């Protein structure tokens, strides 16, 4: 239905950051999916940009597309890392890994 | 190619818009066209978690969807509008109208 925060659990291994990203295995990134179209839901907050791109996209679908279910707010995790030197090192807060908020954009 | 600004111009009666927006009769909105794949530009900024999407897009292209170019950054404009009131009033900054800067998210 409409854009939220679901579900993704990421494997450093299969995007091939297990070279440098000793642990955790894996971690709980999620993703933004679902739909930007009218009516929009009162718990989520649209930019003007979205609502007239939308707006566009139903009267031109073929020259314009529609806004984007993307995170609009991200948090940090902590990792365990190889540095230059080589040496296990905790990164307490890396930030940007994991979707906070959804939105239309 | 990659994520960008282009332009798109906006009309408010083809919107349905024009009942209360007096003037301008259009304005340039922008949009943000292209794709979010590596390798990336250099004069751009990613998230870590759009890096972390692609990466794991490309392993599993069926199952999660890749990052979107979107706007991240809006502009506003000044419109002359039909107050509830019903009196020609100028809104000097309408936030969020204008694309500014475009990115991968
Ligand atoms: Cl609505
Ligand atoms: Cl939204
Ligand atoms: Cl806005
Ligand atoms: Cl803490
Ligand atoms: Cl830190
Ligand atoms: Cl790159
Ligand atoms: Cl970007
Ligand atoms: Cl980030
Ligand atoms: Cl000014
Ligand atoms: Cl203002
Ligand atoms: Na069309
Ligand atoms: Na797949």
């Amino acid at each position: 239905s409409h854009c939220q925060k679901t579900s993704l659990r990421v494997n450093f291994e299969d995007i091939g950051w297990d070279s440098w990203i000793i642990a955790p295995k894996e971690y709980e990134a999620y993703e933004c999916k679902g739909g930007c179209f009218f009516p929009l839901a009162d718990d989520v907050t649209p930019t003007k940009h979205a609502i007239v791109q939308t707006l566009v996209h139903l009267k031109f679908p073929t020259k314009v597309s529609k806004a984007c279910c993307v995170p609009t707010k991200l948090s940090p995790i902590s990792v365990l890392y190889k540095d230059d030197m080589g040496v296990p090192t905790l990164k307490y807060h890396y930030e940007g890994m994991s979707v906070a908020e959804c939105g239309c954009r």
